[PDB]
């Protein structure tokens, strides 16, 4: 699996360029994955991923929460990995068929695909969570080996972790801002999310080195 | 939202020459173009622009909108900023997220699309079984634009009788995907058509075949 360095993933969606290379060069010492998604994206362009592969020692997990048809995923997938991601997160909800075209496409190109089973935000709750578990059976039963869990709901972070095994990697959003706690979320998730706690804050080393501390046992 | 031939063009090739070529080939035949990944993350999100430039189309973003509140508001945002007209939003994530997209396009005077069961074989796994819950979830929240599945005509019709007829309804899966110009177009306002016209030796022909099965509509 991938080695995370401090178990600390960087989600940056600032939307201004010379604001996220900013800040992702000032925590560059404490973290080597960033999460880039569409924020940012759809702001700067797929050259972005380039840009920070430039700048920094840094993987890129890109989080475009892929969940279209299968052929439209495809050609997703393919035009992310071009621009230089590591991997990619793919939404589960869409069924089967959509996370194989994914996984069809990493497998081909030498690279990884996260999938998304529950999120965590409260919306959540309405359709998601209900098709959680069995999202999540269907990624272990397709071969997918790294997830995304909420950081918001600890017994459901639990039971996904139970589902994949403890040899799959699962990372988890909705630390900080959204009210998970960092060692909690470590229990059971690899490595956590962090990105408004960081990013926003006036000195994000600071930031960073404040949650790297809270876990220093972990 | 006033469709011309009520055939909205999936232009999902990811070559800007080829994107624009074959969009000009068929500008007669449509005044609005839906533009989504494929294509905006191989050439940049100036494509939106650059296809108002040369056909005041109408351009409406497949986006699939499909994370949380404060993500999703961004997303619209930076699409809207690009010039998109509407934007397609997935309702499985919730309320919430929908509301958050409905916010910003409020703000900038555009439109959300709730897309509510898809028109892949897979949609059958988890969306199907939540999407007359979603429908009407967008009926709750005020939603008034929808996308339902061509592949699965009873489903579209179920969507049409929760929405009523006062809302907009479009549908992709027309050609590649099985489903029918004619019969979708029972239920939606207008039907949206990728590959069949797009990867066609001459979609120009193309076009105008589907349009010509479709005359008396
Ligand atoms: O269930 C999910 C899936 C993805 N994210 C993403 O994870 C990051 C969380 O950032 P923040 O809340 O620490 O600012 C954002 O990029 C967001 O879009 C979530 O928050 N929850
Ligand atoms: O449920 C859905 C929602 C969106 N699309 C999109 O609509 C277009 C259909 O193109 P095609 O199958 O006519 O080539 C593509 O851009 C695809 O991503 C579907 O096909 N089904």
């Amino acid at each position: 699996v991938m080695d995370v360095m401090n178990r600390l993933i960087l989600a940056m969606d600032l939307m201004n360029r010379d604001d996220a290379l900013r800040v992702t060069g000032e925590v560059r010492e404490y973290i080597d994955t960033v999460k880039i998604g569409y924020p940012l994206v759809l702001s700067e362009g797929m050259d972005i991923i380039a840009e920070f592969r430039k700048r920094f020692g840094c993987r890129i997990i890109a989080n475009f929460k892929v969940a279209d048809i299968p052929e439209t995923n495809e050609k997703i997938c393919r035009a992310t990995f071009k621009a230089g991601a590591d991997a990619i997160i793919v939404h589960g909800f869409p069924g089967a068929d959509s996370v194989r075209a994914c996984l069809n496409v990493a497998e081909e190109m030498g690279r990884e695909v996260f999938l998304l089973t529950e999120m965590s935000h409260p919306g959540a709750e309405m359709f998601i969570q209900g098709a959680a578990d069995e999202i999540a059976r269907m990624g272990v039963d397709l071969g997918v080996k790294n997830y995304v869990g909420p950081s918001t709901r600890p017994e459901r972070l639990s039971r996904l972790r139970e589902i994949i095994g403890q040899d799959s990697f699962l990372i988890s959003p909705g630390v900080g801002a959204q009210g998970g706690d960092p060692g909690e979320t470590l229990r059971f998730a690899d490595a956590i999310i962090v990105g408004r706690s960081i990013y926003l804050a006036d000195n994000p080393a600071a930031a960073a080195a404040g949650i790297i501390e809270s876990i220093k046992d972990l």
